[PDB]
């Protein structure tokens, strides 16, 4: 299954590698690089899962209330022959009524971009209906992996959505629960 | 198909992104950072495809004649909400009879590590026989993608192998053809 392989590669090649050290990288940022007068970055990696697989490269293009602020400390390591491969994450501010209502580590799940592009390339033999069903299967498999995964211990939140709708608000709703 | 999705994600999320700018990054290295007295780095990205999916993180652990030298200039760009995500590659020297017989950009195809780990995790429902058959399907799909891909224009070489056997020699054989 396309989505089954994609869900497992996202855990094996990314989540299980960065989640153990995520809270440490955030506490490091909150103490030494975060502006002294600002709210602390929240402790979890928030992952956006648009089921229509529309994954823009700039998050501020999906909502103007979502604005880039800073990058976490970079995590590097040797991986499949690549020396010091860089895993980077970005901190965003979420604006409500124009003012900062919260800060969090936010990104899209990249494998959804793969399902999108696969639906566009003829040689992939992958229809736009395949995409919606595989997008849902990808998220189910992922939350099933992370439930049993030892690396996910209150440090990761999946935010699936389908499109009116405000992404900045959908994130803030999860953020306000904690 | 697990390998079908993995082969397409490797093209969409990596090869089609780095191959257009690979030769430019190599010429930049050969002129400004390569030691003036050394042989030029070859122009292609050589990708190792062990069908047993044994992908060590340090290439020198698979063969002592393969020694790290330097990194190419890093390629950065915004991707799925990650600002300045870093794509890095490593240059290796290949020793024959103890002396440098060639230099090239070399790495393993990371999705093979995914197939390996999937075969080890019970929740993946993926047997070691599934792995060998999916490993072969992954490479077939990949070379079929790159044949028709506009980004692959004499800048990428797939080296599939199955294990005596010397990895440094198998690479040098491809290198000596050109
Ligand atoms: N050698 C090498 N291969 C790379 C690199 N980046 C991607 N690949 C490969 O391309 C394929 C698809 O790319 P994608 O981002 O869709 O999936 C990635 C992506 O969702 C997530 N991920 C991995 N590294 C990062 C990262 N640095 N930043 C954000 N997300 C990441 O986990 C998935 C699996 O990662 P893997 O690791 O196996 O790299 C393979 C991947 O199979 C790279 O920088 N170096």
């Amino acid at each position: 299954s396309v989505a089954h392989g994609l869900a497992w590669s996202y855990y094996i090649g990314y989540l299980r590698l960065i989640l153990p050290e995520l809270q440490a990288r955030i506490r490091t940022y909150n103490q030494h690089y975060n502006n002294l007068l600002r709210g602390a970055v929240s402790q979890r990696l928030y992952i956006l899962l648009p089921l229509d697989c529309g994954v823009p490269d700039n998050l501020s293009m999906a909502d103007p209330n979502i604005r880039f602020l800073d990058k976490l400390p970079q995590q590097t390591g040797d991986h499949a022959g690549i020396k010091d491969r860089v895993y980077s994450n970005s901190i965003y501010e979420l604006l409500e009524n124009g003012q900062r209502a919260g800060t969090c580590v936010l990104e899209y799940a990249t494998p959804l971009q793969t399902l999108f592009a696969m639906s566009q390339y003829s040689q992939a033999g992958f229809s736009r209906e395949d995409r919606l069903e595989q997008a849902k299967l990808f998220c189910r498999t992922l939350e099933d992996i992370l439930a049993d995964a030892p690396e996910s211990q209150n440090n990761c939140r999946l935010i699936a959505y389908q499109e009116s709708f405000s992404l900045s608000q959908e994130v803030l709703r999860h953020l306000r629960q904690e």
